[PDB]
């Protein structure tokens, strides 16, 4: 399924270029604008374990997430993420423990060294 699609055929978005964080774009958003640290971002999302034990939704609430970027209000691997993203674009990523929730988790919602994986739809970003 998606998971192993990004596995397989994502780009790998860190830095370190150690796969912590692969993507792949599902659908292309518009102009070239991605944000900048410090824009307030809008967002809609599904999100999972890859073992599939918990299932989130922004949907679930018919409003979107909205954080400030770069500020580490979210996991690394998002901060990183949608950071690449164009408004409009919708992504799926794949994400290491090291990115997200790492050795310690966040019990009892997510084990220790959990792999995460995130469908994201950028709506809007708006400057500070
Ligand atoms: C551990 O607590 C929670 C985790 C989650 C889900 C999750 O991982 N994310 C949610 C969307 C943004 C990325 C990431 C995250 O940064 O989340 C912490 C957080 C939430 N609100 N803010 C401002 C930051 C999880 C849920 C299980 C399936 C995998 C993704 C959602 C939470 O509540 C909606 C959450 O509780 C606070």
């Amino acid at each position: 399924g998606a998971p192993a699609t990004v596995t397989e055929q994502g780009e790998d978005i860190t830095s370190k270029k150690d796969r912590g964080v692969l993507k792949i774009v599902k659908r292309v958003g518009n102009g070239e604008e991605t944000p900048m640290i410090g824009d307030k971002v809008y967002v809609h999302y599904k999100g999972k374990l890859s073992n599939g034990k918990k299932f989130d939704s922004s949907h679930d609430r018919n409003e979107p997430f909205v954080f400030s970027l770069g500020k580490g209000q979210v996991i690394k691997a998002w901060d990183i993420g949608v950071a690449t993203m164009k408004k409009g674009e919708i992504a799926h990523l794949l994400i290491k423990p090291e990115y997200a929730y790492g050795s310690a988790g966040s019990l009892p919602k997510i084990p220790s060294n959990a792999t995460l994986f995130f469908e994201i739809e950028l709506l809007d970003f708006k400057g500070e």
